[PDB]
Order: C-alpha cells, then structure tokens, then sequence
C-alpha cells in the first residue's frame, strides 16, 4: 500500500513510533482565517448537499444510502443496517453542527450517492483534553467505488471542522490506515443460537450438537444485580459521576458533560439501552448497549440479525463478570440475537468465562493531526457507534 492520499495528511507514517514523551499535534498554531472558504471540487454532475438529519425525508435518504452501501464483513455475509431513529441519535448530540452532515448528490437523478459526518466532543488522549471531531458514516455508493471520492469527502469535512477552530479528530475503521493509536478485536456472545447457526455465522460439530449448543448458551433469567433498571432523567448526575470517575484511568476517552450523559445514555427503544443500580441515592453500577442490526445478505427467511453492542459498563457492587452477565441477560430480555463487544476497558477479562467467541477481525482507533504513543486496547476507554 502506497497511501498516496493518507501520506499527504497530518497522520503518522506506518513506521512512525512515538514514545510517551510526545503528545501533541503534527501541525500547531492553526488559524481559522487561513482555512479554505471554497467547497472542494466534485466530478462533473455531482453536488454537495447539507443533510438535515432532523428532517424525516433527508434522514430517510441517508438511511437508504447506508442500508444499501455501508459496512460489510470481509466475506459479504452481513451489512450494517443503522435505523433512521439511530442516525437521528448518533448525529444530533449536544452542540452538533448540521454543516458537518455532508452529502453528495448525483444531479441527474437527485439521489444521494455519498455521505460523511462528524460530531464535536472533548477527547482526553494521554491525560490531555482536546476539542475534537468524531468522524463516522463515511460511505460511497457501491456503483462509484475506487473513483477517489472518499478523499474529497474527507478533505471537505476536514475543511468544515477547521472553520470551527477544531484541528484534531477521532475515528475508527476495520481497515488498516496510517496509523492506529490502538487496535481492538471484536468478540460475540450467542443468544439466539439456532438463528446464528441457520445463517452460517456460528458452527456445530460432533462434540457441539444443536441441542448442546442451545444448552451451552442458555441464560438464567435472574439478574446478579437485582435492582438494575432503565435509566431515567433523575439518574443523569449519578451516571455522570460513576462513568466519568471510571473513564479517567484510560489513555483515550470522551470527557462527557452532564448534557452529553443525558443524550448518550437516556434510553430510546431499538437505539440505546442503559440500566442503573441505585443504592442510597447513588448510582453504583451501570450497563449500556446500542442496537445495530445487520442485514443478512441474500437470506430469504431472515432480513436482519438483531445485535446489541456493548457501550459503557461500570460496577462497584459486583464483579465485572457478574455485570457483563447481567448485560447479556438484559440484551436477551430485549429480543437481541447476539451481544457484541470489543476488547476495550475491562471487557476481554470476561470473554472466556461468559462464552464469547473471537470474531473475524479488529476495529482500529485513529487520531487526525495528533502524534503520541500507541497502547493496548484495554487502555481504550471510548466506544464509537
Ligand atoms: C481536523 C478534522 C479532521 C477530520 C477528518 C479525519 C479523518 C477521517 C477519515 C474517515 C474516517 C471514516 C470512518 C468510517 O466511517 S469507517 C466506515 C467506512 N465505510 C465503509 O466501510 C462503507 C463501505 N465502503 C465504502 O463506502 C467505501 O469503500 C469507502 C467510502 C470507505 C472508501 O471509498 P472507495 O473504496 O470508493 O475508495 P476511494 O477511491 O474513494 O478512496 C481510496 C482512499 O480512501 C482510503 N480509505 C478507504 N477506506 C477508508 C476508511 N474507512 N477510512 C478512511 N480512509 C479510507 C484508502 O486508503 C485510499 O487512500 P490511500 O490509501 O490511497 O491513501
Ligand atoms: O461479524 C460481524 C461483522 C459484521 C459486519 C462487519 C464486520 N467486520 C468489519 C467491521 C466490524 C465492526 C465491529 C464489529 C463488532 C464490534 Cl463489537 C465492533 C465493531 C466495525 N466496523 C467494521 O468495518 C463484522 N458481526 C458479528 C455478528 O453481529 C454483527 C457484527
Ligand atoms: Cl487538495
Ligand atoms: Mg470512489
């Protein structure tokens, strides 16, 4: 790989190695005045479109583009199917900019063929807190792949983020790019065993028959933490303290305001699930997971796999194993087929005992315009959508 685009950007070369004495931008002393005020040029017949994610019809156009053209596994079995309600939540966090929700239309058809997004957040990297853009949902229509549209989308969102006096970004991808700050494998905990086998995801053998697999993954319908309940507005201050206190140990985390805690955790059916344990007026434990279905490609029976993804989990009255056992149970109670988690924070410590299987690859964490030491994924304290 030559990285002809990426090697023009303020990111590390593949064989760049920085030690912990280095924690700073590649390019400092940036001036909003000097940022390009012209939109990047698109190929003839294509136009920039500012998407209004709060408009049901604009949001439906993003939904359709991602449904048909977003992330697949390397074997083209699954395609991520973020819901329209999920995209509304993901993109309208506190102080979001509409103008960071960037579409490209094909003029002749008036159809959306490209998208990229960012939201603003404070990110703490090796104890330094920096205002950053969190970039996600980069997507080019399958009919227009390998035409160098992605670098146009990346340069245009970089320009718009820079106009807000923001000079760093955080992003994740399954593909290897220059250069990860950390790299986390994903693991899966089967809940609906029979469905996962029927779609070709989970395997059986002469030792693990269907009946034995169903018994292996069977869940007792009783919580270790009896009073775990859906989070309410009254719990925002307590979750801010419990989660905020927990995250300070990590080398990379979001520094959440109380308004960001309310946005990212208060529950929304089929989008975000947060449960809390309240003891003596204090929030002492929390579980959270988001809903991200996958379309099961070419399957006539099942249109989607209903997957819960581990978000943020903290325990002070139970073991981390007991807490994540309760997270699996709460996902089962909410009709999820599988519980997915990355080897970030304390997660890898429970994967063997709670019968998670290792997945087919890894999610890489990246910073834009930041040089620093890389670290093991247990020191990652942030989960992007
Ligand atoms: C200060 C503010 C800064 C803000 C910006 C921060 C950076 C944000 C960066 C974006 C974070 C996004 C986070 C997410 O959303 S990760 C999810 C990405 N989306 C998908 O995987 C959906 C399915 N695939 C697609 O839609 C396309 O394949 C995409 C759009 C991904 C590439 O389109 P296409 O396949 O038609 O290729 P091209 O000819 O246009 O372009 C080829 C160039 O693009 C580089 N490439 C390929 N994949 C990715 C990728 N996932 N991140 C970054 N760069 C990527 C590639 O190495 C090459 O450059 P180089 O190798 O020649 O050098
Ligand atoms: O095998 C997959 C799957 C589905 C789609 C894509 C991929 N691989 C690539 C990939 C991965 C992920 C990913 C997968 C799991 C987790 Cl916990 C966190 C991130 C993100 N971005 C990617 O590009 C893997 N599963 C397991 C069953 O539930 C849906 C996800
Ligand atoms: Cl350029
Ligand atoms: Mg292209």
């Amino acid at each position: 790989p030559d990285y002809k685009f990426w090697y023009t950007q303020p990111v590390p070369k593949i064989n760049d190695e920085f030690n912990e004495s280095v924690n700073e931008p590649f390019i400092s002393d940036n001036k909003v005045e000097d940022v390009r005020k012209d939109e990047y040029k698109l190929p003839p017949g294509y136009s920039w479109y500012v998407c209004d994610v709060k408009d049901e019809k604009d949001r439906s156009e993003i939904y359709t583009l991602l449904t048909d053209n977003y992330v697949e596994d390397d074997d083209n079995i699954f395609r991520f199917n973020y819901s329209a309600e999920f995209l509304l939540w993901a993109l309208t966090s506190p102080n979001y900019l509409k103008t960071w929700h960037i579409g490209v239309k094909y003029d002749a058809s008036n159809k959306l063929i490209g998208f990229i997004s960012a939201i603003p957040t404070d990110i703490c990297i090796h104890k330094r807190t920096i205002k950053m853009a969190e970039v996600n949902f980069l997507c080019v229509h399958k009919t227009l792949r390998s035409k160098r549209l992605a670098p146009v989308l990346i340069k245009e969102i970089t320009r718009r983020i820079n106009l807000e006096n923001i000079w760093q970004a955080i992003y994740t991808a399954g593909v290897y790019l220059p250069k990860p700050v950390s790299d986390a494998r994903y693991y899966h905990r089967s809940i609906n065993v029979k469905k996962l086998i029927e779609i070709g995801f989970s395997s059986l053998n002469s030792r693990l028959t269907m009946s034995r697999a169903i018994k292996l993954y069977r869940v007792e319908d009783t919580l270790n933490i009896k009073n775990m309940r859906l989070m309410k507005k009254k719990d925002v201050e307590g979750v801010h303290k419990l989660l905020g206190s927990y995250l300070e140990q990590f080398n990379l985390y979001a520094v959440f305001t109380k308004e960001e805690i309310a946005h990212w955790f208060l529950p929304i059916e089929n989008v975000i699930y947060t449960y809390v344990n309240e003891e003596n007026g204090k929030i002492k434990d929390m579980i959270s997971f988001y809903s991200l279905p996958s379309q099961i490609l070419g399957n006539d029976k099942y249109s989607t796999l209903n997957a819960a993804y581990s978000f943020y989990n903290v325990t002070t009255t139970a073991t981390f194993k007991q807490l994540m056992q309760d997270a699996i149970l709460l996902a089962k109670r909410n009709n999820f087929d599988v519980f997915n988690a990355l080897e970030v924070m304390q997660n890898k410590s429970v994967f063997e005992d709670l019968k998670f299987g290792e997945g087919d690859g890894s999610l890489k964490y990246y910073l834009y315009n930041w040089k620093c030491a890389s670290f093991a994924p247990a020191h990652v304290g942030i989960v992007l959508l």
